């Protein structure tokens, strides 16, 4: 039952305020050694909001998996509060798009396949992620991969790893493995480019009718000229404009596993 | 309820066998990423070995903690087995007791650390170890601390963590949250020495009734220069003969990480 994870009232320290987001404000916390502590920064929650506490709390105790954000507990007062481990260092999307840091090829294949390894158990499980994009993936301590949903803003935006049918929206719920699949083809595309798509437009409106439509999509010519041509392969499935055509976890993982064991 | 963390037969890929031991036999293995696997390899588990598999099953669920590690489901076919995440390097045992490394006391303190995280985590859920000891430490990736309950060999020799009380057993059961107290002072004479106490005793008989009866205690002198003096102290305070003078681990943990707050 659901009071397992409650933490009594009194028990967290909470520390440095991190940032306000879409999920509530997220601090730094004590609890056991550190924590990240999530707070509905809010009066009297409706009851959306607890739905929606539930709901996120539901789905992280379905998560025990090496490369999941750690779900620890919630609480219900002083406030609603969600608690999860504490990761040292910053997001995949801080490392490649606002830092002096360029990884190497193994290092880059490696969070490719920390990050399908999360993925694959998260659609094993039947979970959807919804919004996977390099700010979602933590690289705790430079070297764990960590896939959250974190909703905090970056240094839509978001849109840049939506699938066209996510876009389109013809139907209500667009939403699918197939899509989060399409999400992780644009990591790899900022993984093995070092930057996000489309910077040569600036218009979002048009990036969002162009993808939708089929008009636009990545330039895989940019990828780093020792990216593995398997991957680049790979990537190209993963973006396939058509839901259908793209790969299913299992073998994305396996084929950047096989990649992964190659370079030593 | 226990059949959500149940994983259906043929998903998990077994790989390389470590070891037999007191709770199972544990190998590698695959399953959305690498897993470890502690299988009851046994051909019709009396109901005493299923109760005991569901008591495994029953704590490990309970824990969600980064120095705990990480249970990630079981199955009941092919046969009964516990699976984990895989822990790259080896145990603290490895690297004191049967290696070349010498580590800085930083790290030293840094572990110390850690397991008393770990150690105040399952005494605030009112988990007992019992077995606490150098070998079931896992410095995972030689870095996060990971404590868990192996039953592997090393390449009872435990009886060197017992508190006196636990030796002498004038009651049924012994063991309590001050007896994990004094095994983690065993593990920090471990770390401050780099030896294991009594070695220059090689009578297990000798060491037995001579600690239960408080005639023999680990020899503090021992500690390298540079150990801290309050760490010395927190060791001399955990090793206390009489189980209620020793500290709880609140306490203990927040000294340690004063400790390590200060070196930087
Ligand atoms: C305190 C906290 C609480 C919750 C979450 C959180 O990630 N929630 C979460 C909600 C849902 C899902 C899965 N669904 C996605 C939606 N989808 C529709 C259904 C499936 C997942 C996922 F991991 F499974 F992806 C996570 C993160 C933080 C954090 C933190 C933290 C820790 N270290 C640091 C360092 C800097 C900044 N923050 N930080
Ligand atoms: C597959 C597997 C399954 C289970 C366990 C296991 O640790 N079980 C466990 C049972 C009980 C308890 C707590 N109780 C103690 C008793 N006490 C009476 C009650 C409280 C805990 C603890 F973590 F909480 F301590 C753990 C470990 C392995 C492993 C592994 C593995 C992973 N990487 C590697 C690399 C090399 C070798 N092995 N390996
Ligand atoms: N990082
Ligand atoms: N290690």
């Amino acid at each position: 039952k659901m009071d397992d994870w409650e933490i009594p009232d009194g028990q967290i320290t909470v520390g440095q305020r991190i940032g306000s987001g879409s999920f509530g404000t997220v601090y730094k916390g004590k609890w056991h050694g550190d924590v990240a502590v999530k707070m509905l920064n809010v009066t009297a929650p409706t009851p959306q909001q607890l739905q929606a506490f539930k709901n996120e709390v539901g789905v992280l105790r379905k998560t025990r998996h090496v490369n999941i954000l750690l779900f620890m507990g919630y609480s219900t007062k002083p406030q609603l509060a969600i608690v999860t481990q504490w990761c040292e260092g910053s997001s995949l999307y801080h490392h490649l798009h606002a830092s002096e840091t360029k990884f190497e090829m193994k290092k880059l294949i490696d969070i490719a396949r920390q990050t399908a390894r999360g993925m694959d158990y998260l659609h094993a499980k039947s979970i959807i992620h919804r919004d996977l994009k390099s700010n979602n993936i933590f690289l705790h301590e430079d070297n764990t991969v960590k896939i959250g949903d974190f909703g905090l803003a970056t240094e839509s935006g978001s849109i840049l790893w939506m699938a066209p049918e996510v876009i389109r929206m013809q139907d209500s719920n667009p939403y699918s493995f197939q899509s989060d699949v399409y999400a992780f083809g644009i990591v790899l595309y900022e993984l093995m480019t070092g930057q996000l798509p489309y910077s040569n437009i600036n218009n979002r409106d048009q990036i969002i009718e162009m993808v939708g439509r089929g008009s636009l999509s990545p330039d895989l010519s940019k990828v780093r000229s020792n990216c593995p041509k398997r991957m680049k392969r790979l990537m190209a499935e993963c973006l396939k404009k058509k839901r259908d055509e793209r790969p299913s976890f299992p073998r994305i993982l396996a084929e950047i596993e096989e990649l992964a064991r190659e370079l030593s």
